């Protein structure tokens, strides 16, 4: 529920940790759903847990984002509702909007609410490029 210990019976199996206390911090305003920049990158290298802060927003969007936002081509949003503190690590689908289809690609993401009023996200690459996990500045 509360801890990430790695995949059982695998080399990556490791000491358990609380994601709320072991994440990569990203302050990348270009992830904003309101960023229209012509540049396009890809989150293909993401791994582990992430916390988003700054002007771009502190959470993923819960609604489909228009294409060519978040400094990417196909933006990714959370096809679910954020958990409350106490719900533990929750399993969700992230959807990428492309070619008239708000879920043209999909992938699993984990989400946990944390003491202090923030969320962390477990993000393992992307299913295609150029895709990125957006943040909603609202
Ligand atoms: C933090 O997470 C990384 C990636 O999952 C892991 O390799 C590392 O052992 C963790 N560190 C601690 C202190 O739990
Ligand atoms: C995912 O999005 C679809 C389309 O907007 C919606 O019908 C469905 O209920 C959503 N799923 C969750 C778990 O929110
Ligand atoms: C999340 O749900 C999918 C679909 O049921 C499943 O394949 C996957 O193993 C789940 N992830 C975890 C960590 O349980
Ligand atoms: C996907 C399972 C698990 C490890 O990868 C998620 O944190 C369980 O600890
Ligand atoms: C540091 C995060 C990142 C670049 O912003 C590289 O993994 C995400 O794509
Ligand atoms: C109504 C807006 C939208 C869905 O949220 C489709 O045009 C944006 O992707
Ligand atoms: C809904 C009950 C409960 C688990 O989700 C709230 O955190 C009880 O611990
Ligand atoms: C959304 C993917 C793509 C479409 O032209 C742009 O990165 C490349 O296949």
């Amino acid at each position: 529920l509360d801890l990430d210990c790695g995949a059982p019976g695998t080399p990556e199996a490791h000491v358990c940790f609380d994601p709320c206390q072991n994440y990569t911090l990203l302050d990348e305003p270009f992830r904003s759903t309101e960023n229209s920049a012509g540049s396009q990158g890809c989150d293909k290298n993401m791994s582990g847990w992430y916390r988003f802060v700054g002007e771009g927003g502190v959470r993923m969007s819960e609604t489909c984002v228009q294409v060519h936002r978040c400094q990417t081509d196909a933006p990714m949003w959370l096809n679910g509702t954020h958990p409350a503190l106490g719900d533990g690590i929750t399993n969700h689908t992230a959807c990428a909007h492309w070619s008239g289809n708000c879920c043209f690609w999909k992938t699993e993401v984990l989400v946990k609410a944390c003491p202090g009023g923030y969320h962390v996200y477990r993000l393992e690459g992307t299913p295609w490029c150029n895709l990125r996990y957006c943040t909603d500045p609202s």
